[PDB]
């Protein structure tokens, strides 16, 4: 009863277990159980572990134990010496069981490395430790340093070389890692059963040898033909790994956003919306001549109902349901605040300030309520630190809602705009008022106090209702009792005049269609002589001038970077990085980037008043585009997943195991390139739901369990279907997977013809059930007429098919059903059955029924699908020469035992699996096909009872099937059946489904710098879309074991992968690269991932560094952009990978940000002409600035959305 | 190892096993998909030794063969084997 | 081994008995109801008394002594009878 406590604390000797993290959670190594069992045995025999050669057998792990972050878990070990059995328990729960015993006579010959199947190519390349553990991480294993024991491994992973740190657990776990490395099955697989393990410490010591370094190693060899792993004095055979659930919780949540131009001044922003239009229509109507839930219409209804005209001021001002401060809740009053315009203004303020910290104070927060809306908008900024505070007219105001202020870091204040601000607030960084609902004490006094309270160069943001607009007049008529609120409404020209009187400058103005406006003004700053340094010059020789200018740390003159000769200049990304470096405060950018030649190009000469206006503004960003001055701003991306109308969709669960996530997604059949002899596309009208589909949808069955090569991402729901052939013929088919969709592609050998009398609905239930019944009985069981049969679950589809087949032969059938109604249904459907033919299937009582009613002889043929105890009971029902047809999976998957004594009865035991036909042995499938055809034409085959669900209600169908009350089969009417027999117009009706990315097999795709880190992942992701034509570019070619491994794997699958080594920086190189792709086929898309980086503060930077950094990205994007428009009418994607460094800025990477921004400009230009174009801004890629690295799975998942998303530039990152 | 190697790791379709104990278990691991295991031995059957049922996940038929079953109960099943032997 | 509800009886390190034993969570008397006799034969004029039954057993080779002589009677076919009880 040995007891082991596993403590992972730093002091505990088992601290190394912390490094065995799989799927993000620490797990006790499968070999740890072997280690503790070995130690327990050695203690039992009184020997030492090093002196005890041991043998394990039939090791089976019944669950996984999770080592907690804190605390300890006790593992108990019990040994049965007589039976040589052992049992490990956790809180009295079985964990590991098997057999362990001493090895009497160790045989050194056992550990000699077996014959190598390969011809010993002696290839030079091999995976180093870093590459091995990078691949393992990509697969999902996160071993730490203590479990990083593989020094190297061959490309195919058959042989390697492991470290020996005098730890058995690590060594054996490393052996398991080597075994898993060679497998092609993507996913997280863990050991479940091991046939036998032999450990011999003496030969282990003999085998170990020391490299030139003192580290000890031990060669490892993995033989998949023999299913054995040998390394030093250890020998593992018959390992069996099973797919882990792989579901990780609290996954990363990237902040998806778009990056679009935004004019400084804009009016009529909300004109797009309609609810606001209807609200305004209602409001104006109720005022004519002097009925909804919205507060303002309610107030107008109060003003009218109480009295049609001449309403008392008291009643209109004071009345229930209106005196409540619900005015901001009215959609019209909050139209601008909900719009992105507020975010644009806030970002404009945040950009123009030296300190990374913000000090913003709200006034009259009792009514403005901006405190509940401003801080949330600023969460996306990674490093921004905010010091917000809400101030009201009197402390009694905003007395409630304190918890809202508590959740945020908002402080309290008691400043009245009438008087000057208290010293505590001081020179605030930003002032937010919300004059729309809050009542100003007075315009002049409020502005005079606020401007004083605002630091020099600070920003003042105001929201109100401009006088003279219909809404302004409407509000003026009401609230006549609140003269302060009346003072808060003035004409836009009145505001203009008021700003000048207070020596304040307007920089931004967002106006709604109904008069609501969002002013943005900043306190002027002492004018100083600026510097105008042009940057449009190529060769970056201007960098020296800029570096010199910033050298004068004493000098404080503002520095203006001027770019007025290249719409593709990346100065916007340049300044962002510089502002995070010393002397970056003085930086200020002016850019002219008209996307249309016809657009006017203004002059920015110092004399030109146009330049003077922006100089007065003094904004960091001054981007001019088509007669407008604005800048690029980040906005959150719409959450809805884009959908499109299509005729090729399939049903899939977006989130594994969640029936609520079932939805229609676009199918890869949209291209249907492989339409040829040996396959054909068939329209789908009805699709059936089998038990396996429910198991997949519920998540209880892994996709890998389905035989066949399946993409890591793909939908495998549905096996049957009935619908019209490509020629209009009515047919019913059978597919390994993807049956539940609007179309299916299958070989003609799996199609039957629906008889005239049948209907497409009926035929949808025949194929799988009758095919499996015919196979299991006739082909395998070889039933003969007159024999006795036991058919468990007669009410099921397979049960009904088997019953129908058996009766036709004239056989006595015993069947088991779960409830009385099913028994009655069967009795009605099969009159031959009598009362002595039904037994209960939820209980083992059927065993006595069969034995009694057969005189104790038993049955000849058993078609079992039940559980372990039911199965064992069923075996006892077999007669001499019996035959056990088994179609279940639980016992077989679990490898439960079976007493071989039953075979003394001369019985036969069959493992029936229809899935084998799809993979191979299609020659023998035609036998079952002919059987089913004969049964159809001879009347033996009858369609089952079908419950129909429409396509939209597929989730309801899954729910109903899961409940388990159905009798017969459940089908999904994808498309109704036309009365006509043969219809030429077999085109599926257009449907709206989620949009995915798929690539034709007859197009070529280029990935500049594809051999890099992220490049290989992108290439593999594309291959999962069936690219079948790929060109990867790299200056140095293939020079790493990982790259060669991946490339050879792709070539093996049949993809034509080409490595060009043709630079895109030179125009001729780009043209040659494009021409090379055309040889394989027309160019589908080009991806630019080339990058060469040289960091350093601008002082260290030199023109050579800028040229190097911009050579692959800026110049290459220009070239590839020129060569694609000229030579690629077919191409549909022009993707480019920018970085968060630009847009968000990053210290010491000015050249990198410049290159990325200039690159984004090209993509913006291309879209304007309708050509494909997309620049993606990534924060940090994990597996290969205040933001965490982003896992590759999440990166590719996001990339899939962006391809679908319309915006020209998009970004994604993970907050700290 | 000999069979799993010279067969390319696939195995053998038919196994006519008469060995016992561990050697029986070793034989089962030589089976290939759609294989058939003919068990003409009798020891492990008499001892009711366990058989892991996971082997059946590969379509596999496990036959318990007893020639003497023909003698005790007369049946036409024997005339088939008689004809086979005569033809041979 | 309560975890796997398996017991084992050993003698000087030699395995003797092995199996699974566990508490019966939900006993139900219906299990102990007597199944019907396949052959009715309600008459049963004659039956084997204790002396006769054990006389036959010893002829076959079983020499149980008085403490193990519990069968008070049994039908000729030997499918039913009455057994003694002595808190053993
Ligand atoms: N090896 C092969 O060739 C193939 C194997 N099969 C096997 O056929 C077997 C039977 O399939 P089929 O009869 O069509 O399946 P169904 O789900 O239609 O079976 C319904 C019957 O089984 C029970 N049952 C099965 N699934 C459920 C459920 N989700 N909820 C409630 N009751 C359920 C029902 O109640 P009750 O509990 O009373 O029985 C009913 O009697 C499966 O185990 C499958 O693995 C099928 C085709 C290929
Ligand atoms: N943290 C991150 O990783 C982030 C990623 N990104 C973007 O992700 C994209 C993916 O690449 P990434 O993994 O970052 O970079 P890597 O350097 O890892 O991979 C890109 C590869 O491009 C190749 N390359 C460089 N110059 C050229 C050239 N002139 N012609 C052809 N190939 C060239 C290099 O291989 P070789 O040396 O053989 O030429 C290099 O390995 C990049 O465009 C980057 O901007 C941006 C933001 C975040």
């Amino acid at each position: 009863a040995a007891i082991y406590n596993i403590d992972t604390s730093s002091e505990s000797p088992d601290h190394y277990l912390v490094d065995h993290t799989l799927d993000g959670r620490v797990l006790f190594p499968a070999t740890g159980y072997l280690s503790i069992v070995w130690k327990t045995l050695a203690r039992a025999l009184g020997l030492g572990v090093e002196q005890l050669p041991v043998v394990f057998e039939d090791v089976v792990l019944h669950q996984a134990t999770i080592l907690p972050k804190t605390g300890t878990v006790s593992l108990e070990v019990r040994l049965l010496e007589a039976s040589r059995a052992f049992e490990v328990s956790e809180n009295g729960n079985l964990v590991v069981s098997g057999k362990v015993y001493q090895w009497d006579d160790p045989d050194p010959r056992l550990f000699d490395h077996p014959e190598s199947p390969t011809p010993n190519p002696t290839e030079p390349l091999f995976l180093a430790q870093a590459e091995v553990y990078k691949e393992l991480r990509l697969r999902g294993y996160d071993y730490g340093p203590h479990f990083q024991g593989i020094l190297e491994a061959s490309l195919e992973g058959d042989s390697g070389r492991l470290l020996w740190k005098d730890n058995w657990v690590s060594f054996m776990d490393t052996m398991l890692q080597m075994s898993i490395l060679g497998s092609a099955k993507h996913g997280l697989y863990l050991p479940t059963r091991v046939t036998a393990i032999h450990i011999d410490p003496a030969t282990h010591r003999q085998k170990l040898y020391t490299l030139q370094d003192k580290a000890q190693v031990a060669d490892v060899v993995v033989s998949r033909w023999l299913r054995v792993t040998v390394a030093g004095g250890v020998h593992i055979s018959g390992l069996h790994t099973e797919s882990a659930p792989r579901r990780q919780q609290e996954q990363q949540v990237p902040i998806l956003e778009k990056f679009c131009f935004t004019p400084h001044t804009e009016e009529g922003c909300l004109s797009e919306r309609a609810a606001l239009q209807e609200e305004l229509q209602l409001c104006k109507g109720l005022v004519q001549a002097l009925p909804s839930q919205q507060e303002l219409p309610r107030l107008l209804s109060a003003a009218c109902r109480l009295q049609l005209n001449g309403n008392l001021q008291l009643e209109l001002a004071q009345v229930l349901a209106q005196e409540r401060p619900k005015l901001p809740e009215d959609p019209l009053l909050s139209g601008l605040l909900d719009s992105p315009a507020l975010k644009a203004c806030l970002d404009t303020a945040v950009e123009n300030m030296p300190s990374l910290k913000m000090k913003v104070v709200e006034v009259l927060a009792g009514h403005g309520h901006l405190y509940s809306r401003i801080p949330g908008l600023l969460s996306p900024h990674p490093l921004l630190q905010l010091s917000y505070t809400a101030t009201d007219r009197h402390p009694q105001a905003l007395e409630a809602a304190q918890a809202e202020l508590q959740q945020h870091d908002v402080a309290q204040g008691q400043w009245d705009p009438a008087d000057p601000a208290p010293s505590a607030l001081g020179s605030a960084d930003l002032l937010v008022c919300n004059c729309a609902v809050a009542a100003l004490g007075d315009p002049a006094s409020a502005l005079s106090n606020m401007v004083a309270a605002l630091r020099e160069g600070g920003f003042l943001l105001l929201h109100t209702l401009l006088r003279g607009h219909p809404l302004g007049d409407i509000v003026a008529f009401l609230t006549s009792t609140e003269p302060q609120y009346g003072q808060g409404i003035l004409s836009q020209d009145a505001w203009e005049s008021l700003f000048s009187r207070v020596s304040l400058r307007l920089v931004g103005l967002k106006k709604s269609f109904y008069g609501s406006t969002l002013f943005l003004c900043r306190r002027p700053t002492p004018q100083d002589s600026p510097i105008f340094l042009p940057v449009d010059d190529t060769s970056f020789r201007w960098v020296e001038s800029l570096k010199g200018i910033l050298a004068d740390e004493d000098s404080s003159r503002p520095v203006w970077l001027k770019a007025i000769n290249c719409a593709t200049s990346g100065v916007v990304g340049l300044v962002n990085c510089l502002r995070r470096e010393p002397g970056g405060n003085r930086l200020r950018c002016v850019l002219l980037s008209n996307l249309s030649s016809t657009s006017h190009v203004p002059e920015v000469d110092p004399g030109s008043a146009e330049l003077q206006k922006v100089l007065q503004g003094d904004l960091v960003m001054n981007v001019y585009r088509d007669g407008a001055w604005g800048a690029f701003r980040h906005f959150l991306l719409e959450e809805d997943k884009p959908e499109e109308p299509t005729a090729h969709a399939f049903v899939s669960t977006l989130t594994r195991g969640d029936l609520s996530s079932i939805r229609w997604v676009c199918s890869s059949l949209r291209h249907a390139q492989p339409t040829c002899p040996g396959a054909q596309l068939c329209t789908v009208y009805y699709a059936s739901l089998n038990f396996r589909d429910i198991m997949l949808a519920t998540g209880k069955l892994s996709p890998d369990a389905i035989p066949g090569k399946w993409t890591s991402q793909d939908s495998l729901l549905g096996m049957e279907f009935s619908g019209r052939d490509a020629s209009g013929k009515r047919v019913m088919g059978l597919v390994p997977a993807k049956g539940l969709a609007t179309s299916v592609l299958l070989s003609p050998d799996f199609l039957w013809d629906v008889p005239s009398n049948w209907t497409l609905e009926e035929a949808a239930s025949v194929p799988v059930v009758y095919s499996t019944a015919y196979y299991a009985l006739v082909v395998r069981g070889r039933v003969r007429p007159g024999e006795t049969l036991l058919i468990h679950s007669g009410s099921g589809g397979v049960g009904q098919a088997a019953i129908a087949i058996a009766l036709s032969l004239g056989c006595r059938v015993f069947t088991t059903v779960g409830s009385a109604e099913k028994r009655a249904y069967l009795q009605a459907r099969f009159p031959q059955l009598d009362s002595t033919s039904f037994a209960n299937s939820r209980d083992t009582s059927f065993e006595q029924h069969v034995l009694w009613h057969t005189g104790g002889k038993g049955v000849d043929l058993v078609l079992n699908s039940l559980a372990e105890e039911k199965l064992q009971a069923s075996v006892r029902c077999l007669a001499t020469h019996g035959r056990f047809l088994e179609i279940g999976k639980f016992d077989l998957s679990q490898n439960h035992p079976l007493g071989m004594a039953i075979f003394l009865k001369n019985v036969t035991f069959h493992g029936v699996l229809l899935d084998a036909f799809f993979n191979e042995s299609s020659a023998d499938w035609r036998e079952v096909w002919a059987l089913v055809q004969a049964g159809i034409r001879d009347g033996v085959v009858r369609p089952l009872k079908c419950t129909v669900f429409h396509g939209a209600q597929v989730e309801d169908a899954f729910r109903y099937m899961a409940q388990g009350k159905h009798i017969g089969k459940v089908v999904v009417q994808v498309l109704a059946e036309e009365p006509e027999a043969v219809l030429k117009g077999a085109k599926p009706k257009l449907m709206s489904a989620i949009s995915k990315t798929f690539c034709p097999a007859h197009k070529s795709y280029i990935i500049a710098g594809g051999l890099g880190g992220f490049g290989l992942e992108l290439a593999q992701w594309l291959i999962q879309r069936g690219v079948q034509k790929l060109v990867l570019t790299s200056r140095s070619g293939i020079r790493t074991g990982y790259q060669a491994k991946q490339v050879r794997r792709w070539r093996r699958q049949g993809v034509q992968v080409q490595v060009s080594t043709s630079n895109i920086s030179s125009l001729e190189g780009a043209r040659g690269l494009i021409a090379e792709a055309a040889q394989l086929g027309p160019v589908g898309g080009v991806f630019n991932l080339a990058v060469v980086l040289r960091d350093g503060l601008l002082e260290n930077q030199t023109p050579e560094f800028f040229q190097d950094v911009c050579k692959p990205k800026y110049s290459g994007t220009l070239n590839l952009d020129r060569v694609t428009r000229e030579a690629c009418p077919e191409l549909d994607y022009f993707v480019v990978f920018s970085s968060v460094s630009c847009g968000r800025g990053n210290a010491g990477q000015s050249n990198y940000g410049f290159a990325n921004s200039a690159m984004e400009r090209i993509c913006e230009k291309r879209r304007h002409e309708g050509l494909p174009g997309l620049a993606v801004q990534w924060g940090a890629i994990g597996d290969v600035s205040g933001t965490l690295p982003q896992r590759m799975a999440s990166c590719l998942e996001v990339l899939d959305l962006f391809l679908n998303q319309p915006h020209m530039v998009l970004s994604s990152f993970v907050l700290a």
